[PDB]
């Protein structure tokens, strides 16, 4: 089922070379970056979507995340289902775990302050995380049964907004270099 959204954002730091590839495919070559988020997915997220991806290349050189990534408004939430990462495993306030798609994920919340949102405002907002406890193998088809995360998050008072923004399978990087090549459907 096809993606209709191209997420390609950089804070401008270093070099973030994103290729909007065929269909749900994209790749990113980055170097000496600030923060950036690139991915393919859907203009409107769903708590029911089953995201399929195949990360043919997951090669962060330093800090990057291979993560479902999206936003809601009402409330404003930036959320993650992190399947793999580079040198740094992201965490926050531990809530519990959720088992989904043969992985165990820790559930975290963080808050961002003085931080740009989807909507451009430098503001405050909460992040919801599922972060796999160990890195998911990459290079084969993988599913993120997002509903599992949604249900688990709900159980920990992490309610998503009623207004769904985009929902992408993303490469996010912080202060790093690397390569990714990911296909999403």
């Amino acid at each position: 089922a096809s993606t209709d959204y191209w997420q390609n954002w950089t804070d401008g730091g270093g070099i973030v070379n994103a290729v909007n590839g065929s269909g749900g495919n994209y790749s990113v070559n980055w170097s000496n970056t600030g923060n950036f988020v690139v991915g393919k997915g859907w203009t409107t997220g769903s708590p029911f979507r089953t995201i399929n991806y195949n990360a043919g290349v997951w090669a962060p050189n330093g800090n990057g995340y291979l993560t479902l990534y999206g936003w809601t408004r009402s409330p404003l939430i930036e959320y993650y289902v992190v399947d793999s990462w580079g040198t740094y495993r992201p965490t926050g306030t531990y809530k519990g775990t959720v088992k989904s798609d043969g992985g165990t994920y820790d559930i975290y919340t963080t808050t961002r302050y003085n931080a740009p949102s989807i909507d451009g405002d430098r503001t405050t907002f909460t992040q919801y995380w599922s972060v796999r406890q160990s890195k998911r193998p990459t290079g084969s088809n993988a599913t993120i049964t997002f509903s599992n995360h949604v249900n688990a998050w709900k159980s920990h008072g992490m309610n998503l907004g009623s207004n769904w923004a985009y929902q992408v399978m993303a490469t996010e990087g912080y202060q790093s270099s690397g390569s990714s090549n990911v296909t999403v459907w």
